[PDB]
């Protein structure tokens, strides 16, 4: 399958070079798999979601998404036009308010029923969780989200957005899940992503168009916008078996462009999301 004149984040995910405009992607499209977004919701009624996005847990007065953060990431993993695996099926946890922020404890308590709630889900390929979210470095943090990859779900979290070692803020300084920097369209490290030994790929998420809430689209930046790539890109690859969730993060940078990437400090992993799809 091809997506002409596709976000340059998803035809950057199926090329070995910047500037192209093609998404190339096998039909199955994550079909099968699910993907939990844990952040400020989705706003499942979007038309690009076609009904295969729904709200499973809020820890706030709403379930909506008054923010727009939850549903853009929640797009960019499987939305038809601005999705890796376009479709798998959207879980949505609230666990960050209208404002985009959330508390730790709340945050550790989405984690913890992801990892009960799959068990109760329809997921034959396997469960991802996208974390576009994240702090302070908390041990507390770091230890919800090794026992959710520990659960059998393949979780990918934001390196974050402060230009330093992601070594000091949680989740992405847990070892044991996949931590994603971002990356602009002319194969940079984005100027904001961390970066850091803890890193295991770069997704791209500067300028990354994708849903809004209120039936609207926009283009946003973070490495909260490149961890649904690498979190569609695990639920595409598990549904063609070439993954599982405890191993997909390995072979994701297995099978990554390597070197690509400039301005990446010395120390920090030289990967790029790559679907290393032939058609
Ligand atoms: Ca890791």
């Amino acid at each position: 399958a091809a997506q002409t004149n596709a976000p340059w984040g998803l035809a950057r995910i199926s090329s070995t070079s910047p500037g192209t405009s093609t998404y190339y992607y096998d039909e199955s499209a994550g079909q099968g798999s699910c993907v939990y977004v844990i952040d400020t919701g989705i706003e499942a009624s979007h038309p690009e979601f076609e009904g295969r996005a729904q709200m499973v847990k809020t820890y706030y007065y709403s379930s909506r998404d008054g923010n727009g953060h939850g549903t853009h990431c929640a797009g960019t993993v499987g939305s038809r036009t601005y999705g890796v695996a376009k479709k798998t099926q959207l879980f949505g946890v609230k666990v960050l308010d209208d404002n985009g922020s959330g508390q730790y404890s709340t945050i550790i308590a989405g984690m913890d029923f992801v990892a009960s709630d799959k068990n109760n889900r329809n997921c034959p390929k396997g469960v991802v969780a996208s974390l576009s979210l994240g702090g302070g470095y908390s041990s507390s943090v770091n230890s919800a989200a090794a026992r959710l990859q520990s659960s059998g779900v393949m979780v990918a979290v934001a390196a974050g957005n402060n230009n330093a070692d992601a070594r000091n803020y949680s989740p992405a300084s847990e070892p044991s899940v996949c931590t994603v920097g971002a990356s602009d369209r002319y194969d940079r490290r984005s100027s904001f992503s961390n970066y850091g030994s803890v890193l295991d790929i770069f997704g791209p998420g500067t300028d990354i168009l994708s849903t809004w809430i209120g039936g609207s689209t926009r283009s946003i930046s973070g490495t909260s916008m490149a961890t649904p790539h690498v979190a569609g890109l695990a639920a595409y690859l598990m549904t063609l078996g070439k993954t599982t969730a405890a191993s997909a993060c390995r072979y994701i940078a297995d099978t990554a462009n390597k070197g690509d990437l400039s301005n990446i400090p010395f120390g920090t992993v030289n990967l790029l999301a790559y679907n290393n799809y032939q058609a």
